[PDB]
């Protein structure tokens, strides 16, 4: 029943889970993510999420199984996708300086993802479970060889189920960098279940600024630095992103010379509508995408 995999090289390291490059006897190469028994809900919770048939999309990452394997010394629980070599996005901008083609590319099918993600539809028009993230960030958006997006890392995910309770909703997660200021305020609207769908827009603007801080088209481009870089400590707390965020309502600097370039203004002008401090004036991730369309 199991596959025929050996495990090759620690590629990566989520929240609940190490992220294997692995080989799958058929031999073709994949990833694999392997969760221990403690981490079994989120092991779950990513399962049924993948198992969803409506959710495969080209900017969601490719899911082949789950599986639970015995070891020697106890059980670990597996989730098996396809291989993305160039890794994630974080690493991907560290290393390289990108073009406004690759920018174009990287930012419209992020927006492509998030918004299938929060949809209630297929492509096609049947019913779809909507999805939030709940911990978007560079470090667990995956490049394609054709350098679009993929999104993974749905172990904090949340199905927008009608049967979610408000004493459900409110029970601080996620990655304090890149929480929205009402997250950070612990004041996110629970009257709507739209209120999580603008919290995954924030982060994504967080996302779409490092892509444009390491686009060549704006001329002299900095080393890579995370949102917040220089303000915060490695892993910052929640109080001190508050102090940035809300308090402060800072954000990440996009310098004047940057909007010299047509497109890298438009980009600018489009995420910093998705970082506004009031949830209710972001831009959904449909709008994004559309307004990428037009570039
Ligand atoms: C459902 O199963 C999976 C399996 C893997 C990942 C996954 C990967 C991943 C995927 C594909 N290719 C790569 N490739 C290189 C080079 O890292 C890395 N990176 C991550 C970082 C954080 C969390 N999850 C991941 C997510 N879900
Ligand atoms: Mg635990």
């Amino acid at each position: 029943e199991l596959l025929p995999i050996e495990l090759d090289t620690l590629v990566g390291k989520g929240r609940f889970a190490e992220v294997y490059k692995a080989k799958l006897k058929q031999f073709e190469t994949v990833a694999v993510k392997i969760f221990p028994y403690e981490e079994y809900a989120s092991w779950k919770t990513e399962k049924d999420i993948f198992s969803d048939i409506n959710l495969k999309h080209e900017n969601i990452l490719q899911f082949l199984t789950a599986e639970e394997r015995k070891t020697e010394l106890g059980k670990q629980y597996w989730l098996i996708t396809a291989f993305h070599a160039k890794g994630n996005l974080q690493e991907y901008l560290t290393r390289h300086v990108i073009s406004w083609e690759d920018l174009r590319k990287l930012g419209s099918s992020l927006a492509r993802g998030i918004a299938h993600l929060h949809s209630d539809h297929t492509p096609c028009g049947r019913p779809k479970m909507p999805i939030v993230h709940r911990d978007l960030k560079s470090s667990n958006i995956l490049v394609k060889n054709d350098l679009t997006c993929c999104l993974c890392d749905f172990g904090l995910s949340l199905r927008l189920d009608p049967t979610l309770s408000v004493d459900d909703l409110a029970n601080q997660v996620g990655t304090a960098r890149y929480m929205a200021p009402e997250v950070l305020a612990s004041a996110m609207n629970l009257e709507n279940v739209e209120s999580f769908k603008q919290t995954d827009v924030y982060s994504m603007a967080l996302v779409l600024w490092e892509m444009t801080s390491r686009c060549n088209a704006v001329g002299e481009v900095k080393d890579y630095e995370p949102p917040f870089g220089s303000k915060v400590r490695e892993h910052p707390c929640v109080a001190s992103m508050a102090d940035n965020v809300l308090a402060d309502a800072g954000r990440p600097e996009i310098p004047s010379f940057w909007l010299n370039h047509q497109g890298i203004q438009m980009v600018c002008e489009t995420l910093t509508e998705c970082w506004d401090h009031d949830p209710e004036a972001r831009l959904t991730a449909q709008c994004v995408a559309e307004r990428f369309s037009e570039l």
